[PDB]
């Protein structure tokens, strides 16, 4: 869920997820896609790919298990759903701290209407 | 959508809305609803109590017409679900606007984990 979500990007980029990914760009946040901003941007557009895959599990609302081992997030659970869900989570996570060094405030709460159309995943 | 609603938001509060409402307190954004922490984060509880009615409808998702007449949201077609999610927004954009004078930066990125459990609508 968003809450396994947070807490993973909170975990890698020690970001507040809310303030720095809730809405940036044209793809971290709400709705769907758009074309990337930038490389934070884009970790959020492979991250709404990924949701893509996910059947029977909903990416914001379920719960799945996870843990923080060798500052690491390793994903528990073998619900297939839930797992992959949980490996998109942590995947987004991971390249939103690998991208932290372009992160620009200025896409913060970029205005998502103007983004340009996502291409198809 | 939340185009829509963004936009009203915008034109009655004259905010940035996913900057001041798009993870305000335990009602203002993403997910649920939680027990309100404020005014403002009362009116995002409606909000989505109001949502609970759509019926056919996507609230985040789906486009809707309205127009700024007088200075007023002023919701447009008659599709019953569409307009229902107009009205909610409406208000919703409204209510926040009437409460802008207890609006409490606090409460911005509040951490939603910690929301006490929503009563029933
Ligand atoms: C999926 C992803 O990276 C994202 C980021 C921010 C918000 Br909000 C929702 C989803
Ligand atoms: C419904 C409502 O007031 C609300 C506010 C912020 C975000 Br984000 C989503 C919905």
């Amino acid at each position: 869920s968003l809450f396994e979500l947070g807490k993973m990007i909170l975990q890698e980029t020690g970001k507040n997820p809310a303030k720095s990914y809730g809405a940036y760009g044209c793809n971290c946040g709400v709705l769907g896609r758009g074309k990337p901003k930038d490389a934070t941007d884009r970790c959020c557009y492979v991250h709404k790919c990924c949701y893509k895959k996910l059947t029977g599990c909903d990416p914001k609302k379920d719960r799945y298990s996870y843990s923080w081992k060798d500052k690491t997030i390793v994903c528990g659970e073998n619900n297939p759903c839930l797992k992959e869900l949980c490996e998109c989570d942590k995947a987004v996570a991971i390249c939103l701290r690998e991208n932290l060094g372009t992160y620009n405030k200025k896409y913060r709460y970029h205005l998502k209407p103007f983004c340009k159309k996502a291409d198809p995943c």
